[PDB]
């Protein structure tokens, strides 16, 4: 028989489409166990923020008889698809998209019936709150502003705000509207000179929960309007930002900058990635020079998600346990759930693999626990100008490593 | 067999089901009658909501009236946008917690088919005036485990402009666990300091959650006579208000939504059954008025002879065209206006029902009405 899996990607789906097919391709060439096993898939592309379209495509995928659904979307569609896959007992590996570059907050999912929760989030829980807490405490900040953009979901700040309150910190949450030019013009039109000069001092300590580009514009507008100063310390907080983007921030900043972002283990599974004195062809083992750099974090987790499924298919068949999929169209009210779903889900949860993001596994709460961040601080030399330097790392196992 | 509308209600759907049928019934007393199909779905089940909505659309409907939480509202908004089915959405009270407007998806320009029957949440405006009038500089805002703090955005921004220091603290569902956790993690001095910060607080809680919260605070000696707590929620009953003041040690304020009071005509709106309106929740009122709004829209549509028959719409095909009569029907509803249980209902260009009114109650020395706030004239009284 055949292993058939469904995939749903929001526009722009080009990188996901490519990476997912690379993953499946890598398996059929190298997987010595799924050797002689066929692997097929159907990829659906949907508009962003279109949960109904997501339901249409997922339901079409259910008629094709799929063993699992891999998705990469925003939260609006994730919520709908989680609800759908719960009802149909279809294992659902959900790779949360970067929301327009903004800092990520975990999606608000629906309650599941006991022992029938089929959505597995591939990306780890957002642990930026923990790193921000350590950082403001080490810096001995008592008062500070947290700027967040028009897409950031501040519910993600819950644990930070509760802990900040217990510590007696005074935190000011300020939304930055999409038009940065109007944001700052508004300051000068609504505030007297003294109020404005006071406001400038309050801005000496800030956290930027912004996208890389939004942060760049925000910094430039602050400097141009003379609301920035050398006597400031701004902390950019986002799982995702590139090195060129970091340079744009420090090149624009007058004062000190700190950056918190996710990093990944160096994948040199030597010997693991070697066969007969020959290196294995695969994105994980032999990557093209500069390619993984062009990928977004969610692409990495998409690749590893496919590895996770393959691992489950290994274990499912070695035990000689197998359930064939049935043809079900779910919009139709009379549709029955997949009887083999519970077993397939369980097999996936007990899985463990090492991929582009490092170790992937699922705890009892259905979370992929490991995450690691680096903490960068600004530096300067007449020769090279403004550059960032690594000061420390933070991971979900051992916590902080290094000083601040 | 010409006017057909679809309805979807989350469990518990009993009062909505009941009130929806009363609205249609009251109308039928005053040729072409309104017919309907009601679907009941599980709470927090957007997929089920889509299934029932799609089934209703194959039967052909002129409009969809729903009363659900935000998860299902989001899915149904996306559906009705695609099919061009007018969608009157009555947001449910989230377990009694203070309401935050649902986060809806972007719609194509001029093709946004969801109309929220309940007005925008204006509690932020009232809270702003109140803390400024009370000359509060530092205070805590307690919110429960169901409250969506994205709803506080405009309050937080304005508070920052005014230089207020606001502490946001989540109160989990297990009230017994809340305070016990404090006594185990804080030194005597730290806890005594915490106690002082609690002299000024806003309660974004359910009526019952607030009652339990106040009692737990008093029992653990974190409450005091020299405190002032403000309960903020569109919905709380008179008996529930009394439970708060009976439990409170210090001063209490309550902010809540209020509504105008309406041969006598037989109908829920004019001749109310004794004790009947007392059992209704606010969303039930807006659900009733929503049906009035639709009937008024169907009236104007037919007199102008610009009628469009209902179509059979299939959600599976993708090749299915949206309802040709959808845009004109939507436009007709938006230009509509009626007076119902909630007072005037209408829709601006931003598709919002703008009017809302609150009363402010304070603190013998028992609770009494101090002032009102409305979205047209603002504060009245002091
Ligand atoms: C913001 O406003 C300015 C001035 O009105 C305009 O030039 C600009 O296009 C607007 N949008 C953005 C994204 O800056
Ligand atoms: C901590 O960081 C150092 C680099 O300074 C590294 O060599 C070491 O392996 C790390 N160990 C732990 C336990 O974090
Ligand atoms: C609430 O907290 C108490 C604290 O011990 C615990 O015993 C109880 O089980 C909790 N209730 C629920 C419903 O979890
Ligand atoms: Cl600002
Ligand atoms: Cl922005
Ligand atoms: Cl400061
Ligand atoms: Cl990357
Ligand atoms: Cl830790
Ligand atoms: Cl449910
Ligand atoms: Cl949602
Ligand atoms: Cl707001
Ligand atoms: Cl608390």
């Amino acid at each position: 028989s055949i292993i058939h899996i469904g995939a749903i990607f929001e526009e722009n789906a080009a990188k996901d489409d490519r990476v997912f097919q690379l993953a499946v391709s890598d398996l059929s060439l190298n997987d010595d166990i799924l050797q002689s096993e066929k692997i097929t898939y159907s990829i659906k592309v949907i508009e962003a923020n279109n949960p109904f379209q997501a339901v249409q495509e997922a339901c079409d995928l259910m008629t094709q008889g799929i063993l699992a659904l891999v998705t990469s979307t925003g939260c609006a569609s994730a919520n709908a698809l989680q609800s759908l896959t719960d009802a149909m007992h279809i294992p659902h590996l959900f790779v949360q998209r970067n929301p327009g570059g903004s800092p990520r907050t975990a999606c608000h999912l629906n309650p599941s019936p006991d022992g029938e929760a089929y959505t597995l989030a591939s990306r780890p829980p957002v642990r930026l709150n923990d790193v921000m807490l350590r950082l403001v405490t080490e810096l001995r900040w008592q008062k500070f502003v947290m700027f967040y953009d028009s897409e950031y979901d501040i519910r993600g700040l819950q644990s930070f705000l509760d802990q900040a309150s217990r510590l007696g910190l005074d935190v000011s949450l300020q939304k930055v509207d999409k038009n940065i030019s109007h944001v700052f013009t508004s300051l000068f039109t609504t505030m007297k000179t003294e109020e404005l000069n006071r406001y400038r001092d309050t801005l000496r300590r800030a956290i930027l929960l912004l996208s890389p580009q939004g942060a760049h514009s925000f910094i430039n507008e602050a400097v141009e309007t003379n609301l920035a100063s050398k006597d400031s310390h701004w902390v950019f907080v986002n799982e995702e930002i590139s090195d060129p983007e970091i340079l744009d921030l420090v090149h624009s900043a007058l004062g000190r900058m700190t950056v918190v972002r996710q990093i990944f283990p160096s994948a040199k599974d030597n010997q693991k990635c070697m066969r007969n004195n020959h290196r294995i062809s695969s994105l994980l083992c032999d990557p093209q020079e500069g390619y993984l750099q062009m990928l977004q974090i969610s692409n990495l987790y998409l690749y590893d998600s496919v590895l996770m499924l393959a691992n489950a298919f290994h274990r499912k068949l070695e035990d000689r346990k197998w359930h064939s999929m049935a043809s079900l169209n779910c919009i139709r009210k009379s549709t029955k759930p997949w009887n083999g779903g519970r077993s397939m889900l369980d097999t996936i949860k007990k899985g463990h693999i090492t991929g582009l993001t490092g170790v992937m596994e699922f705890r009892e709460d259905s979370s992929n626990p490991y995450v690691q961040f680096e903490i960068l601080g600004t530096t300067y030399s007449e020769t090279f100008g403004k550059d960032m330097r690594k000061l420390a790392t933070w991971d979900s196992e051992k916590g902080l490593n290094g000083s601040l």
